[PDB]
């Protein structure tokens, strides 16, 4: 009698954590939720109340080095196809006698898309990062693929992808299949989406609200640094700076610590950000999102190209300064920190963005929108 919603993802934190609360909420509303997942994340998934449906994925495990996921475009993308080809039959079999009413999936799951179509039920894509805007194909996708696509390997990748879709009754081009879902909930704030003005809001809905430690007395400004020489620059930057208190998430090669510095291997990030006045971050999604949700200005120290994207966005919003690790020295860190925490306009902008995020809604709204897709 309860509707059966089948969620699909892979064993990667960034492709599971962002929708965990949505899944929990759907279970709380009485829906029967199953969640296709590799065994390493069975416990994680079961904790939401959803039933794990186990399958073997050939993608790197959640603890693998980022290098394992590849350095080139083809190296990054082929694994998702290879995985999908071998995962599809496993999942088809697992669900054969219990076809769901609706398919939910993280963007990485090609099998979810295929099965939704095979089963004749709606699919809802859940994006943990930015989505395509109108013009993306000409502006980003085509230029990006222009060279690899014309190589032998590239031609054979796309040939293989087309054939696989053809074997499952799909005639959409693989680029459409992969990058252009019919319906998507975007789990990042619109503020972190490039060209958000050209995103098709009949397809995509931004639901980026941040639905997902004690400040020392005498601390007038609290700075959290989260994700060597850089940590020591931070110690020199904030150590014994009057009124400041530094929380360093990093481990005895930092040297002697001043009294206003505390170091942890792990910290409750969101809990500290609620009581923090500055956040030094690598500017991945999540970090960027929690900074905005807590109206905490940021020093963005990006390294992995997308972070350079988030960082430029944040800096474009006037709520962060982007620094290279070459610039990330004590004097510049301190100067930047003083300038950001003392700027009433930075604070005003953060309040605006925080309010916009609240309006997007998060968990409750996402669950509503998923229910609205129940062919019902
Ligand atoms: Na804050």
């Amino acid at each position: 009698t309860p509707a059966h919603i089948a969620m699909f993802s892979i064993a990667a934190h960034g492709h599971v954590n962002p929708s965990l609360e949505v899944i929990r909420e759907l279970v709380a509303r009485g829906h029967r939720v199953t969640y296709a997942i590799p065994p390493v994340f069975a416990d994680k998934v079961a904790a939401t109340g959803a039933r794990p449906v186990l399958y073997h994925s050939t993608l790197p495990g959640p603890d693998a080095d980022p290098e394992a996921w590849g350095s080139t475009l083809l190296d990054n993308v082929e694994p998702f196809l290879n995985d999908a080809i071998q995962a599809l039959p496993q999942l088809a079999d697992a669900y054969a006698d219990d076809i769901p009413d609706l398919v939910l999936h993280d963007i990485t799951s090609y099998p979810a898309r295929v099965l939704a179509r095979r089963w004749g039920v709606p699919a809802v894509s859940l994006s943990p990062n930015l989505v395509a805007w109108k013009g993306y194909e000409e502006e980003v996708a085509e230029p990006m693929w222009r060279e690899p696509r014309q190589t032998e390997r590239g031609r054979a990748y796309y040939a293989r992808f087309e054939a696989w879709l053809k074997e499952n009754g799909i005639t959409e081009h693989p680029d459409t299949f992969a990058s252009h879902p019919p319906r998507s909930l975007v789990l990042i704030p619109k503020a972190l989406q490039p060209h958000a003005d050209r995103v098709d809001e009949d397809v995509y809905t931004f639901v980026g609200a941040c639905q997902g430690w004690q400040r020392p007395a005498g601390a007038e400004k609290v700075v959290l640094v989260s994700l060597p020489a850089f940590y020591r620059e931070c110690v020199r930057a904030f150590g014994n700076l009057p009124g400041w208190h530094l929380v360093l998430q990093i481990p005895a090669e930092l040297g002697e610590l001043p009294d206003n510095v505390e170091v942890h291997d792990w910290v409750p990030q969101l809990a500290i950000l609620r009581q923090a006045d500055l956040f030094v971050t690598h500017a991945g999604a999540g970090g960027s999102q929690e900074g905005l949700a807590t109206a905490t200005p940021m020093i963005a120290v990006p390294q992995a190209v997308d972070q350079f994207g988030n960082a430029d966005m944040l800096q474009g919003l006037g709520v962060a300064r982007k620094l290279a690790t070459e610039e990330a020295t004590a004097d510049l860190l301190r100067e930047t920190a003083l300038a950001l925490v003392d700027d009433p306009e930075v604070a005003r902008r953060l309040r605006r963005i925080q309010a916009e995020m609240a309006q997007e809604g998060g968990t409750r709204r996402a669950a509503d929108l998923i229910e609205a897709e129940l062919p019902a």
